[PDB]
């Protein structure tokens, strides 16, 4: 029922070197509009370092900002995260989560004067 | 069948105020393990600010981070967006969006040394 994913890419790189995760959807892949990495070093809480929506809207910890970046080829249904600049505070498990968000609402309008 | 979201807050502020933006959901909230702030200035493509998980893993934009907080109570299914040190530019339509994010795969192993 769920989409499955395929996570491939990492092991070993040296400080300064780069690595690309990579992360391949299959089966129930209609319904997914947004895909994320999480990293969890060890002994402390997971925590969302990057996430891409259908439109291409990105957002990204601020631990990895500049050096990760997320992209997608849609119609293959693969994400990628490409990481630059490594150190060794990036050892981790990373993992790709899917994701189904809602429709849109009206919003709220907020205007800011001066 | 989707959560029902009510958006609320904004208005007018002043430069250098603060507004909080607020979004409430009910009916299928069981489900529901990401929320997350949209905005839109006029002309301009629809932009990702903030958004939470259930485990309460934050994550902002470039344009937001220090200054807008989005944080959660999880027994009445309501999602805040603080919004503080307002300028023109954060003069937009926002958007509260649901989202329901899939299991976890055993992830990958990534080691940097040196
Ligand atoms: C942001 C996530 C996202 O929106 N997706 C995704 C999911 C996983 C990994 C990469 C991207 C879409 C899932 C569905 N595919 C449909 C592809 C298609 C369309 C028309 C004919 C044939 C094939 C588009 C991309
Ligand atoms: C990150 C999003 C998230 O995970 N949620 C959420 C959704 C919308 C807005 C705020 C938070 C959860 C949705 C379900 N509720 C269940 C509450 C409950 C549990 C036990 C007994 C009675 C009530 C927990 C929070």
């Amino acid at each position: 029922m769920q989409v499955q994913l395929v996570e491939s890419g990492g092991g070993l790189a040296q400080a300064g070197g780069s690595l690309q995760l990579s992360c391949a959807a299959s089966g129930s892949t209609s319904r997914v509009n947004a895909m994320g990495w999480y990293r969890q070093t060890p002994g402390k809480e997971r925590e969302l370092v990057a996430a891409i929506d259908r439109s291409g809207a990105t957002v990204y910890s601020e631990s990895v900002r500049g050096r990760f970046t997320i992209s997608k080829n849609d119609a293959k249904n693969i994400v990628w995260l490409q990481m630059n600049n490594l150190t060794t505070e990036d050892t981790a498990v990373y993992y790709c989560r899917s994701g189904v968000l809602g429709s849109w609402g009206l919003g709220t309008q907020v205007t800011v004067s001066s």
